[PDB]
């Protein structure tokens, strides 16, 4: 359930999430496009879903992909800001879950973002500790799918 | 064009937007729900468009309405943060425009949000100059619809 998943975000997890978000959230365009191109390069089978964004190999030059990527980083901004209150974190998680359920994205396929996040964190010198904290936040969205 | 509408927001308009957003954007849940409930109160004809949110007269108690309202406020946060780079503001505006075009929201119907915005600004004592600055930002999205 989303409520049990949300209960796993302990004080330490929340701390690691905010501390890493301080660094990767400072460049939403850059790290957002980085997240997306790493997803597509590492998991080429997901590109079919992003048919509306056109030629994703163009990266930053693709205006629809740049728009999409910035907006995705504000969804993560939103989750970080709701960590104090689990009732609000769950209702924004469930709204974004609906946007993925209508695109037929399963929990397993949503989980493919963990690889990209681990990599962008590692290029900013945030290791496995931080990648695991973010995997727990992704798990809250997965519970809603 | 959308870029034209973007490029004409002047330094004083951007200042007024940022100053009012420092206050109305600091309580995204309270002010987002207030925005949505004032739209439904004054423009009852729009209620049918939001049937996914269920009973919107429940206000803050309605989880789907609260989640939607918080996410709307992050779309505005995104717009405010992109004010100095028209190319980034135009690609995030075009993405949100697609969300409304698919729901068949015309430029005139999107403009119905100006009444709610004026009133929420007024509750924090931001007058007509501020309401006019926000109508110019809303007009950038109308240029995409
Ligand atoms: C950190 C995880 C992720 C977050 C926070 C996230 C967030 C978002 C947001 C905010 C949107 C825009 C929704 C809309 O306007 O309709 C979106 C769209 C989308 N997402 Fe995700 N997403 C994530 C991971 C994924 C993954 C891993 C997949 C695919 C396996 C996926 C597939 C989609 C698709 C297909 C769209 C629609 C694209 C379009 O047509 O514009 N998302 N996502
Ligand atoms: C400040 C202006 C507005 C902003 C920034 C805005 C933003 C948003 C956002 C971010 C979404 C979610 C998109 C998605 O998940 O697919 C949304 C949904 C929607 N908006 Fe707006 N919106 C605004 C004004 C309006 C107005 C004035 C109308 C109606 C005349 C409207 C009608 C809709 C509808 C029908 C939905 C879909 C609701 C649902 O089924 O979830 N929006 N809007």
């Amino acid at each position: 359930s989303v409520y049990d998943a949300a209960a796993q975000l302990t004080a330490d997890v929340k701390k690691d999430l905010r501390d890493s978000w301080k660094v990767i959230g400072s460049d939403k365009k850059g790290n957002g496009v980085a997240l997306m191109t790493t997803l597509f390069a590492d998991n080429q089978e997901t590109i079919g879903y992003f048919k509306r964004l056109g030629d994703v190999s163009q990266g930053m030059a693709n205006d629809k992909l740049r728009g999409h990527s910035i907006i995705l980083m504000y969804a993560l901004q939103n989750f970080i800001d709701q960590l104090d209150n689990p009732d609000d974190l769950v209702c924004v998680v469930e709204k974004f879950a609906v946007n993925h359920i209508t695109r037929k994205i399963s929990a397993a396929e949503f989980g493919k973002i963990n690889g990209p996040i681990k990599k962008v964190l590692a290029s900013k010198n945030f290791g496995d500790k931080y990648a695991n904290a973010w995997a727990k936040l992704v798990a809250v969205v997965q519970a809603a799918l």
